[PDB]
C-alpha cells in the first residue's frame, strides 16, 4: 500500500520541485563531518534532464601542488579520491538527488586533514560526472570543483526527498543547504594516533 | 553428439516458448533461500528482444530509509546489492532466462536480515539493467523494483529450460512461478552468531 | 636498430599470411597444459577486420546442468572463468592472435577437472568478445564454445608469429593447430592433495 | 581569490602553450626514476584536441619474447603494466599533460629490471589510450611504443604547467624534455634482496 520509488515496470515516482539550473548539477559546496561512524567527505549531485542517464558514473581527484620526498616539485598532481570504484558505489542510480561520500581512511589522501590544517592547506576537488543520454546515445560529462574554501568542516547536507501524496518530491531550494553540527577537530590519522595512545 | 547451447560459429540453440512481454522482463518476486550452501536474495531477468543485448550488465540498489548512529534521518539512502560486481558475474550473458544472485554475507546490507525481521522492516530493491541494442548501437536501461512484501523468504524459482530435439526450450509459462522449500528462519548473522556458541 | 611491433605513433607492423575467416575469430579446439608453472584452460583468438577494435574485451562463462546440495537441478547454470578481469588482462591489445589463458586455481570451476574425469564431465565453455569497430563507433560481437569434448587434455599451441623483413608475420595456417606435449593427469586439486600428503 | 584549475561550472582554466602535434599525443622516452618512495616507470601524455576526451583511459601491455620453464618459445608474449587499474587512476582527467606512473614492484614484469640488465633486455611498453570524442559520441584510439633503449635509467621529466595571471599555462616545449637524477642502479627485487641481508 505505502508507496514506493520505482514502480514494477520501471518508472519513478519522483517530483522535482521549488527550481546549476536544468541540467546535471553539484552542491556549490562539500561538507566534511561524521556518518555511519566515520569522517567522510561529501557532495550533492543532481539531475534535471528528463532524460535518465545511463551508465551514470562519478569520479573525483584531488588537485595538489606538493614536494616529493625527494625534493621534486609537482606543480598540479592528481590524486585518486575513492567515490566507490570500491564497491559499485561510483555507478549512480541518480533521479533524485545524491550524496557522494568519500570515506576518509588510511588511503584517502585526506588521512591528516584535521580542522586546523584546513586553514593552510590548498587543494582542489575536482568532481566528474559522466553518462549516457538514453534519448540519442551521447555520451556527456559534468564537471565541478571545490576549493580549499569551498569545503565547510563540520557541517551536514539538509534531506531534499520528502513523501507527499503517492510520489517523492525534492525540494531544489534545499540543495544547497548545510548546517553545522558537532564534529571533531582532529583528521583521521589524528584520531588513530589517540586510539592507539590511551587503550587498554 | 549430444545438443550444445551455442554453435562454433556463434548462434545461440535456444527457442522461446509460451510466451513483462516482449522487451527486457524481470520475475514479479525475488525469493530468498538456500543456495550452494548459503542464504541468496534472486530473482529472475530474461531477454525477449531478437537482437543479442551487448555489454549486458545488471546491478542492484537496497533503498532504505533510516537513521545512522548520530542520529541522522535518512530518507532514502541508497546502498550497494553485490550481484557479481566481485566476480564480473554482473556482465551477464543473457539469451536464456537467468536467477541473478546475491550472496547474503557480512557485507551484504541484509547480513541480519531473518523471515521474522522481514514483517516489520521497509526496503526496496531497485534492479537495473543496461545493454547495448547492437542492432543499432544504442544503449538502452530497464528497471524494476522489489518492496519487502515482493521479497518471498523460504521460496525457490521453478526452471524455465529443458531439453528437446536440438535446441533448448525456454517456457515463459514457469517465468515467475516459485514454491516453498524448506528454509531456516533466522539471519545469516544469527546463523552465525549460534555457530560461535555451539561450536567445540 | 631491431624490428619493433608498434611503431612511435602507433602503427602496427603486422603482416597477416596465408588466409573463422575475414572477421573475429577462434580456435577450433582448446586445450589444457603447464604454463609458467600452471595448469591453464588456453584458446586463441584474431582479428582479421583492418579496423582497430577499439576496447576489445573477452570474457568466458562455463555453462553445465548440476544439482545443488540443497538438492536442485539447475540445467544450465553459468560460472564464471577468469580470464583477465583480476589484472585488466582481459582488455585486449588484439592486432595478432592472441592464446588467452585461464589458470586453474582453487577458485576456477574447473579446479578438480582432471583428464579422467573430462571423459565423464559435460560442459561447454561460452567465449564472449566485444569491442567497438573504430570505423563507425559501432559495438560489435562475436562468439563461440567449446564442448567437453573440443577442450583437449596435454596440448599445447603452435606459435603463429615470425620474425621476417622489417615486419611480423602471421601464419594463418597454423592458428587451429595444437601438439601433444607431456602433461600430469591430474587435477590441480589432486595435485594440492598429493603436496600437503607427501610434505617434509 | 588563488587562480583555481576548474571553476564551479566545469570550465577549465588552462593554456597551452608553444605549440605528436595536434591530436592525442606522448613523451618520445620513458623514464625510471624515484618517485614517493618507489621505483617508477614513467610516460607523459598529452591532449591537443580541443574537445574534452570522456571516459579517458590508459592501459600499458609489456611486450617481450621469452622462454617459459616448461621450455616453450613465447615470440610475442603481452604482459599487464598496472597504470591505474588497481585505484581508478587509468581513468585519466587529462586537459594539461599528465606523467602515468607505473609503480615497479613484485607484481610488475619489471621488478628484476636493473640498469645494468636494461642494456641486454629486448622488450616493448605498449601505451593505448582511449576515449570518446564528446563532440561526436566516437570513439577513438591512440597508440605508442616504448623500446629498450628508449626508456631512460635515472631521468625525471621536467614539469610543463605553471602559474601565470588567472590561468594556468603548459609549455610544450618542455613536453619530451627529462634530465638525469640521481638513481640507485639496482632493481627492486635486488633492493628489496639487499634489505632481508644488512636487516637488524
Amino acid at each position: 500500500k505505502r508507496q514506493r520509488f520505482v514502480d514494477k515496470n520501471g518508472r519513478c515516482n519522483v517530483q522535482h520541485g521549488n527550481l546549476r539550473a536544468e541540467t546535471l548539477m553539484f552542491s556549490e559546496h562539500a561538507v566534511i563531518s561524521m556518518r555511519d561512524g566515520k569522517l567522510t567527505l561529501m557532495f550533492r549531485v543532481g539531475n534535471l534532464r528528463n532524460s535518465h542517464m545511463v551508465s551514470a558514473q562519478i569520479r573525483c581527484k584531488l588537485l595538489k601542488s606538493r614536494q616529493t620526498p625527494e625534493g621534486e616539485f609537482l606543480p598540479l598532481d592528481q590524486l585518486e579520491l575513492d567515490v566507490g570504484f570500491s564497491t559499485g558505489a561510483d555507478q549512480l542510480f541518480l533521479v533524485s538527488p545524491l550524496t557522494i561520500c568519500h570515506v576518509i581512511d588510511a588511503k584517502s589522501p585526506f588521512y591528516d586533514l584535521s580542522q586546523r590544517s584546513m586553514q593552510t592547506e590548498q587543494f582542489e576537488v575536482v568532481v566528474i560526472l559522466e553518462g549516457i543520454v538514453e534519448t540519442t546515445g551521447m555520451t556527456c560529462q559534468a564537471r565541478t570543483s571545490y576549493t580549499e574554501d569551498e569545503v565547510l568542516w563540520g557541517h551536514r547536507f539538509f534531506p531534499v526527498i520528502s513523501l507527499e501524496e503517492g510520489f517523492f518530491k525534492v525540494d531544489y531550494s534545499q540543495f544547497h543547504a548545510t548546517f553545522e553540527v558537532p564534529t571533531p577537530p582532529y583528521s583521521v590519522k589524528e584520531q588513530e594516533e589517540m586510539l592507539l595512545m590511551s587503550s587498554p
